């Protein structure tokens, strides 16, 4: 078999623990077809990861898969799918239907929600995980 | 209203007119929401573009939208989804799931088919046309 490519993020929300923006998301970890293209936002419909907030437009990001040029492996690239809001990763700041690369780890940000993203390769090119961790506390 | 882009491709196959290749396609001018991958290959679930032939994968490439850095405008870009063969972008070949961004007029090949890719800008962020024209001839 192989070793599948697994994205771990790290999630911290101060209305956490008393808002239900957080009711709906998954924490186990989940294993998707690299054609796959992992939705976060308010729209539960589509949304792989579903935020119930209304300060979240319907989608607000989304990761695709792709291979580099010169790589035998999976990378992700983040795109902001919110008009409103600005996407932040680590400094830099992506605007409506910017995308990136995402970097083996950074801390991608919209509104008050914390996402410290941490990617651990494979040799897989069929699939990926992704996995879902609440922070006790703020990563600052 | 404003003017939404259209991506403008001319298809040719050889056994065009005697296979059966291209009976599902449309040849309708086609609106899509900027959100949306589109999707050419073999599978009719999921492929806008269907092809009726053995040497096309279920998914052989897509395009998918987004907006440059320092632009106003929507970009596509196409990417290989296919193990076998080789997406071959102008002179350039794609590898699998390598993607590219798409010149504004280029010339897209895998096996006998050739796409010549004709774009033309709009204000629109929201949506963007597609069309597919049949060439009663090679594009060499």
């Amino acid at each position: 078999e192989e070793t599948v490519t697994c994205l771990q993020m790290t999630v911290y929300h101060p209305g956490q623990l008393q808002c239900g923006i957080f009711q709906s998301i998954s924490f186990n970890r989940e294993k998707l077809p690299s054609s796959e293209v992992v939705k976060f936002g308010r729209n539960s419909n589509i949304c792989h990861y579903t935020f119930q907030d209304k300060q979240v437009s319907r989608v607000q990001f989304s990761l695709q898969l792709f291979k580099k040029f010169n790589s035998s492996v999976l990378s992700f690239e983040i795109k902001n799918m919110s008009k409103k809001t600005n996407l932040i990763v680590d400094s830099r700041e992506l605007g409506y239907l910017n995308k990136m690369d995402l970097p083996y780890r950074c801390m991608v940000r919209f509104g008050e929600y914390q996402f410290l993203m941490e990617k651990e390769d494979g040799e897989s090119l069929e699939f990926f995980e992704t996995q879902f961790i609440l922070s006790p506390r703020s990563l600052l």
